[PDB]
């Protein structure tokens, strides 16, 4: 059946959708189908494209209250490195609170992990029951899963600036240096190629976590 309300979505409203990139981008619900228990979300987006998409493949464009975000929800967030600004999918590992200094931490579906505030979050429309099942790398799902399910049990290793460690790279080990701790993460310079990377204190890819 063509639906016009679902929840609380409605037909003709802007929306965000997930495109084949994986980035999210502004568009309108112009169609909402049912198949059985099945639902389909038909979306124009603003520039180019139609695409036909489960409910975990949209977002609402605002930013939800505090009171909204748990330990697990699915959310889309700003990510930006340099002129590259772009919308991605993660979780939500961390609410304010005073030792994070009242940021949300994400942790991306590709692994990266980052302190965002409430401006740049936005939440996914209908997210799974298990929110974590519709991230694609295995890896991180199966982290996730754990780390969701055990919150607020979180070990995580006590690291120092000018600490020497070995940091998980593409499935290896290499020398490494804390160069910053900011709350849950830490910002690893790798000796080989002297280029940083922000990683979860609880990480296994931290050597002192994985052993
Ligand atoms: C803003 O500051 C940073 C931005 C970084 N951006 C990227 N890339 C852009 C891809 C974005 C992914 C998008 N996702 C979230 C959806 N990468 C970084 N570091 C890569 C690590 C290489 C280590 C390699 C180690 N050797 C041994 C191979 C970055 C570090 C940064 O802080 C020090």
């Amino acid at each position: 059946e063509n639906l016009y309300f679902q929840g609380d979505l409605i037909v003709s409203m802007r929306i965000l959708g997930k495109k084949r990139t994986k980035t999210w981008h502004k568009g309108t619900l112009i169609a909402i189908q049912t198949v059985g228990p099945g639902k389909k979300y038909k979306v124009k987006f603003d520039n180019k494209g139609k695409s036909l998409l489960s409910g975990n493949h949209i977002a609402y464009d605002y930013h939800p209250p505090a009171d909204k975000l748990y330990v697990g929800s699915r959310v889309v967030a700003k990510y930006k490195d340099g002129n590259q600004v772009w919308l991605y999918a993660g979780i939500v590992a961390e609410t304010p609170n005073v030792k994070n200094k009242l940021r949300f931490l994400i942790f991306f579906d590709d692994g990266y992990a980052s302190y965002v505030t409430q401006s740049e979050l936005y939440p996914i429309c209908r997210p799974l029951k298990k929110t974590w099942e519709d991230i694609e790398d295995i890896s991180c799902r199966d982290f996730i899963e754990e780390y969701v399910t055990a919150y607020p049990n979180r070990p995580m290793v006590l690291l120092k600036s000018g600490q020497l460690i070995k940091t998980e790279w593409e499935g290896t080990w290499w020398k490494s240096r804390v160069e910053e701790v900011d709350g849950s993460l830490v910002r690893i310079l790798f000796l080989d190629d002297k280029r940083c990377e922000w990683i979860y204190r609880g990480s296994t890819r931290l050597e002192p976590m994985f052993s």
